[PDB]
């Protein structure tokens, strides 16, 4: 089916998380769940994504998939042109929907393979390590935001380290961080959540 | 074909990088390139991997793939039992090799889908952030090792940050780090490669 | 097949590890993988091993296996003499190879049962607890050697204890141990690998 | 024939020298020596190179070469579609190998023309002017490396100038450069090779 | 067609830039655009160029092109003598114009291949690094001249470096350079264009 | 008709003004006035412009225009392939000129729609806010240049503001600006044109 | 037969020794040992050598050898055109191999005569008299290198003279030469080999 808003949302996450974050490809493959055409899949993506990424993925589609077609006719499928074009001649919606289910397996695998291929820019997440917690904002909630998105981008929650500790420290508001740095070194989450829980 | 050593190597990388590092799944899908049986694929993996991971992936194989079979017979493939068991009745090597190429697409997609599913433990890389550069070891080569594997695990080379700077610092030998910390703060790779290039 | 060198190697390990170390019986059963004659198995072992061990195992073979034959003819196998002698009358290589596969199961089980029976001397590993690390030798590599072989003999890596700590200590070179004992008590592997990493 | 490693090597040189260094195009035209298909030539290059470069060169291939086809049919060749597509309809390996030798001349000229067209990024060589000679590394060998690669990139050995002299100076180790700068100004290669030839 | 003046101009650029500067071969291949005879091409070049270069290129023409003819008759072109002489027997203008278009591809490729081969002297550009800006001449325009021609010869605009900075410095008039050297070190183009913009 | 020089000129303005300045699209649509082929329009633009921009615009041409073709055949035009390819099969110049005038309306609208789509880099005008008036150059003429081009890029003459006042100030020569800043704050164009009108 | 590497090696020696050193012509005549075509001999040499040398030798070949042909037909050989062209009409490999053995004598003599004719530049050996022994390098081995190559170029080992003595002296490292010059004048090889045999 046509996913509209969640597509927009993953595009937003793609610009913040990058088309490499376990998040993004997880959602990719999640949407790939449905028997549907790569044609509109890719029109959709080039709508959210930017052109050359798209057309490159689809050109490598043509190349590798028609090599697969070589193999398929070595095995003798008798296919690979029309659907395995994205749209060959009359793939107008349903005429493309005429997929073989194993042909659907092929097309879905190829689309996700493509999407898997091309590299992201390489720097959409800097915000994570960046400025701080907002001063008025609650601290532990900010830290929770931090570790959750750090798992999102780093790929695991188990990135937490004195690196992450001083990341939160610098990111804490001047009040809370100014309490923590004189508080102790080797200070753990319990100390922070204990201390800075007020407004004043 | 039977990949032996590189399989061993990815298993080693899986215990160090984890079955989440872009490295590991990249190699997974790279090996998935060949028309072959998921049966020996999975026997291989359960040989390198540990059992429950394997049999769980293959049970979810059965479940989701026989739902796919529901759909396939809604479309009317007339298949999904024998090959889409891993081995149904007489999948003895070649009799399994009797795959439909679209059936191969399905099985490869399902295997990689499974492997994609289950979570790693969550902490095979601690060594990265860990002890140091060896004292006798050359420093810049160590740093190169660091950023390369940091890209391996973090998923991008663009993790480098004053975090990574003090990571190298602590990791540098007492000589080089003892030169760098008095040297300057805000010190970049050029400074390190400049300074500590000797033996004495 | 004829394993030559690895047999020699396990014999070496048997004199150092003893025919009790999980290592040795693991390799025993690993070699037992093949449909082959206990005859040459045992000629091989008595070649590496020493006679009375061998002939005793094979005498208990005769005894328990011919009791098994009692049972087999209670069930009525109609066998147990020729092959279940090791060589009865014309077991000359292939004529012995005429094994029943369930007969092979029996013979392999009996051979490994025998090998399992007789006791080792009781002291081939003293070297482990013994003299030291060589002075010029690297320390942490020595310690790694220590814990690996300690797992080999003790049967688990989880023998490591302040016992093992002072074992390494005494075993460390006079330099490193003379650094460690004044360094601290309750000192862990991190401390050792940290300190003694040099040559001078 | 299939050049594998040297292709990898020129790709490495392309990232260091750039697809403009006399080196790179010299090797390009050197490989172009053989009667072979631009199809796999270009698949190869897009394998080493990055996509848009490739497909752009091949699109301009289509454009200019089909203008050439205009001319060819003004002269009346009766060709330019199938081979002069890269693969028109059945250029499957040998069916493409069905080239006319003058048609091969055309295709080789067109491929090299394309490759000649598109511009490099513009900065893969900075290393040349960059950090230094390694301190332990021998100096004159480093200088030799310098002038050789300077010829590689600049296109001639006759770039050597007091620019290059102070380039080597800065690049020399602190020992050798600290000897040379007090040594003299207007110092030539003979002076450097004379002075810094030791270890200490 | 007969290019007269631009040929003269590239010859001038060849004596200043050398028959290696991306400029010169770019113009070479640009003129090669037309279906025409290598005969007058080469008469033209030996008119601008100097003899041995020419006749050497054309001798290697004969050699490599008649090896190509070997191959062509292995493929069976049935040609290579008359046109693939430059003029065999009756190549008098139009009778040479009787080229096959694939034969034209061959001849153009061969001519440009030749021209590509032979080496320049090795030092036509010294003027670039040389004397200075004229004193009365405007400085920034001179610098623009510098970087443009430096791109011409070096092959890229990205040669600009403190080398090029002191090149302009020395090249600046005594007034402007005498202002700049006391002005600052690490001075960029903005500083120069800012300062020396006057006459007095 | 073939516009040559003005095309070059708009390309120059595109690199200085950007393909967003009201100037550039005004000229675009001005040239679009003529019944002509998008084919050569786009060959022209990709000649001045850079490839991916072009081919992207034309790919979106294919996509949206063949959706328009969907609609056209819902209305039943019976067209959209050959001309609405840019060149389908025999669009060789006149055979493309066989456009329907409403088909020309479509193609012109599509071409300008494309050109309208893709984004400029985002920074070709910095010169505007940049260095200054040349010292010898007349001031008010420079200011006139400023406001005219500021209208060109900003899209209106009504950008003039104390921002623009200090822009001219900084841009004025040291003489004139050094007269104006002590002259007054809130100084208008009349003051500047009054004061700095001399040479000395 | 095709000598590849040794040809490369003599070319290297030709650039260092010059095509006059007894070495080079000795190797020339050594290779001339085989009944083979001067055609590929000369293609080979012009591959290692540089063109005008080659074609000049072969032009004088034509001249003197066709004078020899004058004489041959005064004696009435009835030959000298085809083979005594290098390749007359159908000297394609074997058809050239159709040499008369006395004709081979003629062609070999002519080729070596040519090669004997033309003069070397006149200065490829300066290195010999040049910089020094490397400081770390062993001295007597360096001296051995010296006299061996001095025999190579000078044509005899009996060049050794107080000239050669001070050549080695200057060439000795500062240590050894600084020992020798105060050691004695009229010092012979025995003194040097005696003294400087150490490292320190």
């Amino acid at each position: 089916g046509f996913d509209f808003a969640v597509i927009k949302e993953l595009k937003t996450a793609a610009s913040q998380y990058g088309a490499t974050a376990p998040y993004t490809l997880a959602i990719v493959e999640s949407v790939a769940d449905n028997w549907l055409t790569p044609t509109d899949w890719n029109t959709l993506v080039r709508a959210v994504l930017s052109g050359g990424d798209h057309l490159l993925w689809k050109s490598e589609f043509f190349e590798n998939c028609r090599d697969t077609a070589k193999r398929n006719q070595q095995a003798g499928n008798g296919w690979d042109f029309d659907m395995l074009t994205g749209s060959g001649n009359y793939s107008s919606t349903d005429a493309q929907m005429q997929y073989d289910p194993g042909l659907f397996a092929q097309i879905q695998a190829a689309a996700t393979k493509a999407w898997r291929k091309l590299p992201v820019k390489g720097d959409p997440g800097a915000s994570l390590t960046g400025v701080k917690q907002g001063p008025d904002e609650p601290f532990a909630d900010f830290v929770h935001r931090l570790i959750t998105t750090a798992g999102r981008i780093f790929g695991s929650a188990e990135a937490g380290v004195d690196y992450v500790k001083q990341l939160a420290y610098e990111n804490a508001n001047p009040a809370c961080q100014a309490a923590i740095r004189p508080y102790r070194k080797k200070t753990d989450l319990t100390g922070y959540i204990r201390l800075c829980s007020d407004i004043g």
